[PDB]
């Protein structure tokens, strides 16, 4: 190995590249690699393809639940090294997408919005919550968020990528060159390479966000409200979709002081129709417009597209803050929590995807029974588009429906819970899949984590094959991201 950074054996390194936001898995590698760009992450690989027993995981954040960026007497490859290695803006005149910034495989997304917007005036379109997430590591699972149902999720607003694949070899791919390694790579659990820099689709950044929260106590006309605006012809209706399940009580963490956006309007139970579950549902809507726009002209286009929509009157809050701060809301929820002591415990989330044939059954135990007294933190649940998103990429979404949801509990850890308490998560968890699976119903997991080839064959499903077959082609050892569990290490 040939590296310009600075390697770290054992100690507080070693330390950290074994551990996660989910807090249950470290996994202790031989040594953890700072690469200054691509060849440094090529010699991490080939080192790793004449030896004997070395894997080879890249890390991004840290982000991760199940220790999918671990490699246990491997390499990591700390990313985080090279996410400067990259920003330049071109313009698109094929329609659609305004301009491109190729930004490195390394970067994270809140910098990436930042630059991007104090600078230039332009923003990628298709995002996910958490913005203290990299590129790369949101890119090789989907990159899913509020606005997938108009723009498909991150994997969908690239058009090229670098990537240093399991043969060692640094390659530039898009829909054009070198193809299948493209669509292999993206949604591809970092099994088929590392990307060190991905086009990302820029669309003029808007200035504001009129941010809305409106409450239903009926999931099919929370549901029928949800899909039909997302259903709705382009920039007619909202630019961002969402809303979650929280617990019909007073809990500060689980209940509906979790629903309103300010503190100077909070939420009066004194509206709920005493006909209602041990859960309401909230729809989260968000408009963009500029600042030129007058807030009259505003505020009567906002009623005219909530204006069908079957809420509660007396219990939809909102707010207008700008763009960036509505982007990165996601800060205050990071805020609570670690005022709270939670940000710090491990954290057993549930993310998965069940086809609307399917989400029904979900509500029906799932939030109204099995987790009804909220996992400790927000419960979403919105609706997308499958036309959207493209099949020759290697994600895995619902069998059928030209409609599917998005699924993830956001377990917490309360500082109090026993270490039993980490262990009924993830009990409850499986039990979850166990009642999914056992009454057919067609969800597949979004971060997939299974530990046997019998459940991975089941996830990929008639994709198997080609996941197979690009395996072979791209890391035939199976030395990348031995942690997704897919694929074991060559003997
Ligand atoms: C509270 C909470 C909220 C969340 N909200 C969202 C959300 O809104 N949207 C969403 O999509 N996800 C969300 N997630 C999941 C989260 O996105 C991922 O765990 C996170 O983005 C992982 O990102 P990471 O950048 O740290 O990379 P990693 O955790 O390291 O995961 C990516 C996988 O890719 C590999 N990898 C890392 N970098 C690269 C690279 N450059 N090239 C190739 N492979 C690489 C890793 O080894 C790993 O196997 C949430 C998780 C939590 C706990």
């Amino acid at each position: 190995l040939n590296i310009q950074g600075e390697i770290l054996c054992g100690g507080a390194a070693a330390d950290i590249a074994g551990r996660d936001f989910g807090g249950m898995n470290c996994v202790k590698p031989l040594a953890v690699v700072r690469p200054v760009g691509p060849e440094d992450i090529a010699g991490a690989v080939k080192a790793a393809l004449r030896s004997d027993k070395l894997t080879v995981a890249a890390r991004g954040n840290g982000h991760s639940i199940n220790g999918q960026a671990m490699a246990e007497g491997g390499l990591v490859v700390d990313m985080s090294t090279t996410a400067e290695n990259h920003f330049e803006v071109g313009y698109l005149s094929g329609g659609d997408a305004t301009a491109f910034v190729d930004v490195s495989g390394g970067a994270l997304w809140e910098d990436v919005l930042k630059r991007c917007v104090s600078e230039y005036g332009l923003a990628p379109r298709s995002w996910t919550d958490y913005l203290g997430l990299t590129v790369g590591g949101t890119l090789s699972n989907a990159g899913v968020s509020g606005q997938a149902f108009r723009y498909g999720p991150q994997t969908s607003n690239v058009t090229e990528l670098d990537v240093v694949t399991g043969n060692g070899d640094v390659v530039t791919c898009s829909e054009i060159e070198n193809s299948e390694l493209f669509f292999s790579v993206l949604g591809g659990l970092g099994q088929f390479g590392i990307i060190t820099r991905a086009r990302v689709l820029l669309q003029p950044a808007p200035d504001m966000v009129r941010w809305i929260r409106v409450v239903y106590t009926e999931f099919d006309e929370f549901t029928q409200d949800a899909e039909w605006l997302v259903s709705q012809k382009n920039e007619s209706s909202f630019d961002y979709v969402e809303g979650f399940v929280f617990v019909n009580g007073a809990d500060p963490v689980n209940g509906w002081p979790t629903v309103p956006l300010h503190p100077d309007h909070e939420f009066d139970p004194t509206r709920l129709p005493q006909s209602c579950g041990s859960v309401l549902y909230c729809l989260e809507l968000g408009l963009h417009y500029r600042d030129s726009d007058s807030n009259s002209t505003i505020d009567k286009r906002v009623e005219r597209l909530i204006g069908r929509l079957r809420f509660n009157e007396g219990l939809r809050f909102e707010v207008d803050l700008p763009y960036v701060d509505f982007l990165l809301r996601v800060k205050r929820s990071e805020e609570i929590a670690k005022e709270n002591g939670t940000w710090e415990t491990p954290h057993p989330w549930l993310n998965l995807f069940v086809s609307k044939r399917d989400i029904g059954d979900f509500n029906r135990t799932v939030f109204k029974e099995l987790v009804k007294n909220g996992v400790n933190g927000p419960m979403l649940v919105y609706p997308l588009l499958r036309s959207r998103w493209d099949d020759r990429t290697s994600v895995v979404i619902p069998e059928e429906g030209e409609i599917f949801y998005i699924v993830a509990l956001l377990r917490f850890v309360p500082p109090c819970a026993k270490v039993s308490s980490v262990e009924k998560m993830v009990a409850q968890n499986q039990e979850i899949v166990h009642w999914c699976v056992k009454n057919g119903i067609d969800y597949k997991l979004y971060l997939p984590h299974y530990k046997s080839q019998e459940e991975w064959i089941r996830h990929f499903g008639n994709r198997w094959s080609r996941f197979v077959d690009r395996k072979a082609m791209f890391d035939p050892m199976a030395i990348l991201s031995p942690g997704q569990k897919i694929f074991n290490r060559s003997l």
